[PDB]
């Protein structure tokens, strides 16, 4: 299947600041003929279910602030948190749905330092 | 003076992953001149000296692996360090030599994870 590698694994934030999350798919998931990178993130707040954030590696889910910029293409990939906030703290996963079975990371967990 | 923010200002990564430190000066560090940033990144070891290892903001030491790796231009720097190792183990500050005093950031404490 093919294997996503979230890095780092957890991180302490100060607020205001930017949060830098990476993640990596074993295979490339993008798709030739349309050029869309088949790549989620999901942000997963404190006993809370995991919600989808951004999809096709940069497209944001309607609600969902500008400060969070999903980037990369093929094999890379970067969520970006600007100004974090209170309400940021969450373990944020990635998802490859390019090919089933759709793998998820192991998670980034972000906490306010 | 100019100040200097890190973020994050920790994080856990696991071996042969990819650790990212972002750090940014309040004015910009970039001599018109000869196009150079003023910006240096040190590594701080548990127990020891703060050791030099990238300046000019790209420029590695000697004996610096290529594995560390200093970007940015301006006011936005990033240092890079891939292929995560246990003697990576550190905390790791930016620095902006552009104008007295020149400040340091608070640092980025990595550890293992």
């Amino acid at each position: 299947d093919i294997v996503m590698t979230q890095s780092p694994d957890s991180l302490a934030v100060s607020l205001g600041e930017r949060a830098t999350i990476n993640c990596k798919s074993s295979q490339s998931v993008l798709y030739s003929s349309n050029s869309k990178n088949y790549l989620a993130w999901y942000q997963q707040k404190p006993g809370q279910p995991p919600k989808l954030l951004i999809y096709w590696a940069s497209t944001r889910e309607s609600g969902v602030p500008d400060r969070f910029s999903g980037s990369g293409s093929g094999t890379d990939f970067t969520l970006t948190i600007s100004s974090l906030q209170a309400e940021d703290v969450a373990v944020y996963y990635c998802q490859q749905y390019y090919s089933t079975p759709y793998s998820f990371g192991q998670g980034t967990k972000l906490e306010i330092k």
